């Protein structure tokens, strides 16, 4: 879960 976050943080 926590797709959007995830990727935002992997950049």
């Amino acid at each position: 879960k926590h797709k959007i976050l995830h990727r935002l943080l992997q950049d």
